[PDB]
């Protein structure tokens, strides 16, 4: 395991709708208020900071290296070197555990993580306009779909990789919708009960201060979904009542070796275990998490039944179903609070976003299980990323 | 200092002018050359490579997790992960030193790193398509200079930032300019004795096959140069002339722990030893190398006049001359065949490029130094990377 | 003055404000509507038709001459010629007086004049993407600005040639604002008490069908107008309140000889006597009437106190009353039912909007003035135009 | 007849090639050089001028009412009314005609007529940008296309309904290769001995002095010709060597009463007898000029054989062979100097620029045929125009 690596704090903001709450606002801008965040509840002197990494997908007119703007805008000195990732929607969770091995390593006492994404405002672009058309028509590109939700290598939707899931691996629209319903109300029920107000950071609009998740349906009901159209095939299984929300959010954690947190009197709050990658079929790209969680427990020498808690994305309730039924998930501990359904899926924040939810609900009181947390989450052109984590109390 | 990491192999494209002789070619395409020649010169089967890690900047349009689309089109089995990093200038660079990270830690026992940029195939952004202008005119923004060469915190060019180190620090137009004719006449006469020619990997164009860098003006003068306007500024120094051009190219190594290459035949050609980033104010970015530099060499214990030979990339000739007396440099070990003004500077490339460069130069039949090698190059938003090597022979 | 050229026939579409009712809309698509309406109103067999000449100003993306396409496709034969005329918001009713011009000459029988535009769909347009912007941002540039409301010659807003009314000519806030609170309430009146139910022809959206004029706001109080800023200058006098809206909407007429309608037992509504066109100054462009109608005035020998209803258009309250005051209008007799501040001004549509107006008010019942109509309105680049009608009886 | 309307003057900018030597000339400006020269050969004292009624099919992106900023630039006062027409390739020659009228009616006593077309600078356009796209792709228009060259009604380029004429009227490919062939050959030798200097205005480019229709090709060969591939159709017969090419320029002509031209001391050059429009299928819209010349033949007693020479458009060869064979023309009276195939066919101006080249023909010592000539050519959308003139001697 990695041996010196701890988690000090985390935040995110709410998580907005698509053209929604936060449609005026940057990724960036969101990114900034995660980051503030989480070094406020770290109570980490900035100067003691030595790196940010943050994952960002659809970057197109975000200006330059966007985590660097970020740290810039939080507070944290000039000096401090900043990089962003794109591992698509894994990128908010491969920045953490790339800020661990920077800590394991030596190279650092002090990373800040995270994630951010304005879905809402990733731009349309045209591919000719430097040396010009000559003559016939153009594209006018979505780079939301063109950068982001559609298969590079087969030119179809995410969706569609999700309709593959169902085709062969049997995952039924009843069993998708069932998901789906048990996302919708395990959202509404944990939002009602205070469960994510300590997480997140409020968000000040310049004046409303947005602090809720906006994308919950707690009105979903099993009919209402069985009625839904399909969204990406004729006759699929696939719809938007049982695929994740496209939406907008960051996500920001403070990690640290053991020995600065100790110095600085600051407590752990849980130490990284360990981590793994790995690539499957860019069709079945949903699949993704199954060998990642394969290869972090052989890493590690944990088994699925070992954690306390699990937060597998649910980017469509296809995937999710799979995902859980072959890692042998036990689905009383396993996205207890909703996921990519229900509170949305803003693709570069959504792998710091989910360990962010795993850290809060493993911190409750009450929670006295094995103290082993597990995050992972798929990853269009087929792949996927996971992170084992242990409390420490 | 890092004790497990070998270079077993590199590979760059040549390297494009501007709308050049690679307008008809994606950033992908080139890096797919490039990580196709870096494999076959390692002759690494495939199925020992455990990541895939490339910088890239310019990444509107051109798909998903370029890196991603790379690996697969090179060859690499579906099952390998892959992710793309933004750094800039530093991205190919930083993409080495993550890629190391992997090794040291015992991660990964091979990884695939470099770099690509296409800036002739950098798109144009429209911002508010997605919810409507609604009245009144946009901006159609070129994505080259929005996502890459403006500074976003300053609003102005690289070159700008540039004439502030001219300004500060009083590096004339003469040093500017000398700098720039020797660069020139590096590269040509590198390129004529054929230095160039293992370290390039020939790009097909379906059939034209391009064997050489474009940029490279052997007929400059001291009097030329002298006579250009300034490109940034009315009455300033920096010059189309004394100025890193915009280019298009790819690079790739292959990195591997001792024990796998030794376990595989394969001969190592270098050691990476460590690796360091800094900061430095955005507006003055070009001073970047000067801390990552001290940095590397407080992490090392080495020194400048260790170093058999030295790249640090001329973003700008004005930069270039600053950071190489602030160091210290010995002008006749350091970017001994030319670098950003007259080979050209393809920013998400040019990091790994410099040290494929460097490696080969150091390879060269005749060498006798210290077998030290140090690449460094400056980034805008104001940070510095940097690498240390030393050749195994 | 012309002897042979009668109006048979009126209709206009409802006038939707932007990216209101009409949004989803064409242009053609409204002509459609009133061309259709237009003939059936006469019922004139369509192969007695002989041309058909559209106003249009924002044809952008719109197709091929827009005229043809809307006779195409109400049904009028193949056979039939027809062309589209730009004299911006003079379009409307110089096709009127063109087609009058081909009656009284006796080159046809019978021509269908108008106008249409869709100020909603005017699209954006890239000017430099056929042959390459190569390095740098362009303009994104709203063509019902560019093409439409900016003056071409001064490079400022139609608005700014109303606020150089007011500075030059003393036309005060205050006044601009009564004429602005009479124009509403005279439309509202009007549209309450049914005044335009017989001349609009209602339009299918494919199912809701639209009969009513949108722009209209019977709430607005000279306190209201009184609080609104300037929208076009600081410390103005031009508001969003007392300017003419934007609008879609579309207008048609059928014209016949007098020999013609007597042999198809067509009853005429009106004789067209004659027409005037002039230009001003284009910096005063709302001052065109004035030279206009003097010069109508000169060629019948007509004064403004002889005409029974006067339509004068309102782009501008300052313009409107400086009109209305040098032409002595009576204002009792003048823009009875409001005009482009209430009801709307889609530029390419109002010249044949108002004579249609006109023709309706002029046609009730317990009208027994003078039987003489009077149409003008000024336009961008400084012109006027007007014609003279008198109804039948 | 028209008893009352003379040409005083005429005269046309050389044709450039698309993408050529005005590409960086406005359709206003190539506008403004041919005005200038019309008005400077009538010596028309400036405040005679009653209007000014220009063609000017793509518009987009070139301002307000392209024939009043002609008007202002060509030294012609304000106070002078304009607007501008389209007809498609009618354009030009309706201008004439409608300018006509003005003068028969005695509504004006001088009028300058013409056409202009800039179709290097037919901008592109995005049709959503206003409101938004919300979610996928759009289209990146070519305004030549969709506002020019495809037929709105069938969505196929003119170039197939140049294919349709082919297919039902048999008009072979040999055939419009050997039709291409001449019309090359006939305008190379026409520009050789100098037919053309007098009608032509010189292009300044602030400089550059353009004089020479630059699209003529005089090494074209009957076997050239049949080697080239089909343009539109798999298997056609039309090709870029046999339809007319896309180009740039402008024409004006001055129009005067008899009685004013007598007043002025200003030489008649030729009366305007009379003028007829007409429409056709679409799909064949090539065959206009048929009824459109059959029309004018009715109206003025003139028959096909009258005519000592004959201007008739060649859009395409195919077009151009099948009106010529349907009307009897004799060939050797027929297109003389070639045509739209090797000159040139800038949409909005070729109306005016053919009646020009008739009129300096017709002009020309040794004519002393019947001083009758006529112009008429083809309009997508499908229609046809035509004028008839008598020369005064
Ligand atoms: C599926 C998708 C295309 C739908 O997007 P959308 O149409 O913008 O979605 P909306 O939230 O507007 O919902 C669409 C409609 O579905 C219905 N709907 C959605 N969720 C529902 C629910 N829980 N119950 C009932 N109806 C529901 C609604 O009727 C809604 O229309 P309405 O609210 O205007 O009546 C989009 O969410 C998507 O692509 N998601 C996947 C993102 C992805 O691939 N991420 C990366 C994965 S690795
Ligand atoms: C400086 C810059 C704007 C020049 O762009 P450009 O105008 O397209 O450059 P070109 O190579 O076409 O040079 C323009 C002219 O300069 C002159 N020129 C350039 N190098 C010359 C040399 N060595 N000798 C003589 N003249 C030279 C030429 O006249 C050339 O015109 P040409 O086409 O007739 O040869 C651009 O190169 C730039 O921005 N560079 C910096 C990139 C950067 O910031 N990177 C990131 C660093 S962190
Ligand atoms: C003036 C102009 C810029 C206003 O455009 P806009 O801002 O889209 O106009 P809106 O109708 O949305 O008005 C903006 C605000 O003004 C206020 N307003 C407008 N008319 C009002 C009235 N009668 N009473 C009170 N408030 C009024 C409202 O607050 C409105 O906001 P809302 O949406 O909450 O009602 C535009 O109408 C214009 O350019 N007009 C002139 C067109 C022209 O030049 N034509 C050619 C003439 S030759
Ligand atoms: C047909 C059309 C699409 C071709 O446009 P284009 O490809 O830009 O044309 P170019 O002038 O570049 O010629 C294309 C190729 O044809 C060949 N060519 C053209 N004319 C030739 C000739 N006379 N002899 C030999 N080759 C010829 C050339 O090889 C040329 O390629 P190259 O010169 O680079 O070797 C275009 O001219 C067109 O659409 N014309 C019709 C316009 C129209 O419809 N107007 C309205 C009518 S109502």
């Amino acid at each position: 395991h990695m041996k010196n690596v701890v988690i000090v704090s985390a935040a995110r903001t709410p998580i907005g709708s698509f053209n929604g709450q936060f449609k005026d606002v940057t990724a960036v801008q969101l990114g900034i208020v995660a980051v503030k965040a989480a070094i406020e509840r770290a109570k980490v002197p900035v100067d003691q900071i030595d790196e940010v990494i943050m994952g960002h997908v659809l970057t197109a007119g975000c200006g330059e290296n966007t985590a660097r703007q970020v740290a810039l805008h939080s507070g944290i000195p000039q000096e401090v070197p900043a990089f962003t990732i794109n591992k698509l929607s894994g990128s908010g969770l491969r920045a953490v555990s790339l800020g661990a091995q920077q800590i394991e390593l030596g190279d650092a006492d002090c990373v800040i993580v995270g994630g951010m994404e304005s879905m809402s405002n990733a731009p349309y672009v045209i591919a000719k306009a430097r040396r010009g058309y000559r003559m016939g028509n153009g594209v006018l590109e979505d780079t939301m779909l063109r950068d982001g939700l559609v298969c590079t290598e087969n030119g179809y939707h995410m969706g569609v990789t999700a309709e593959n899931i169902a085709s062969r691996f049997g995952v039924t629209r009843q069993q998708q919708d069932e998901c789906a319903y048990n996302s919708q109300m395990r959202a509404a029920k944990a939002q009602a009960e205070g469960k994510f107000d300590a997480q997140i950071a409020p968000v000040t609009i310049h004046d409303i201060v947005i602090t809720k998740d906006e994308h919950i349906r707690p009105e979903t009901t099993l009919e209402g979904l069985a009625k839904l159209k399909p969204a990406f095939t004729k006759d699929g299984t696939v719809t938007a009542g049982n695929a994740s929300g496209i939406n907008d959010a960051a996500c920001a954690l403070v990690l640290m070796s053991k020995k600065k947190a100790e110095e600085l009197g600051i407590k752990p709050i849980a130490e990284i275990l360990d981590w793994a990658s790995a690539g499957v079929e860019p069709a079945i790209m949903g699949t993704g998490p199954i060998p990642a969680c394969h290869k972090l427990f052989k890493k590690t020498g944990l088994k699925m039944e070992d954690f306390e808690l699990v937060e597998l994305n649910e980017a469509f309730a296809a995937q999710a179903v799979y995902c859980c039924q072959q890692l042998g998930a036990d689905m009383s501990k396993t996205n207890i609070y909703g996921s990519g359904i229900s509170l949305g899926h803003p693709v570069g924040c959504s792998g710091a976003r989910i360990l962010t939810t795993l850290l809060y609900a493993l911190a409750e009181p009450g929670r006295n299980g094995s103290r082993y947390g597990l995050a992972s989450l798929c990853i269009g052109g087929g792949q996927g990323t996971a992170v084992a984590i242990k409390m420490c109390l």
